[PDB]
């Protein structure tokens, strides 16, 4: 049984749970114990900025790596939508990264 998977242009609905994979285009370590960590996640539908509580204890994210998403919430930040990741959430690192990046391909990199 797998788990359902939610687009970032799906969301229209704060406070859902769902599960969501998507790579880190730009990490910022928070001093400030109120907060952990906080960046953008890459998704091939779009992208989104997320952030992890501490009381979720969980390990810094690699920035240009793919990350999966289980068992996390949508959060109402202001205008825009936003991930919080709490307990019961889980991180594990994927080895096929996402597109993120396709506009331009001359010859070969």
């Amino acid at each position: 049984m797998e788990p359902q998977l939610t687009k970032i242009v799906d969301i229209v609905e704060n406070g859902q749970w769902a599960n969501l994979k998507a790579k880190v285009i730009q990490l910022w370590e928070n001093t400030h114990e109120s907060i952990s960590q906080v960046g953008l996640l890459g998704d091939e539908t779009g992208i989104i900025k997320f952030t992890i509580w501490k009381n979720a204890e969980l390990p810094l994210l690699e920035q240009g790596e793919s990350y999966l998403l289980r068992s996390v919430v949508v959060g109402e930040y202001n205008d825009r939508f936003q991930v919080q990741v709490n307990k019961n959430s889980s991180i594990e690192k994927l080895s096929e990264p996402i597109e993120v990046g396709l506009e331009h391909h001359h010859h070969h990199h």
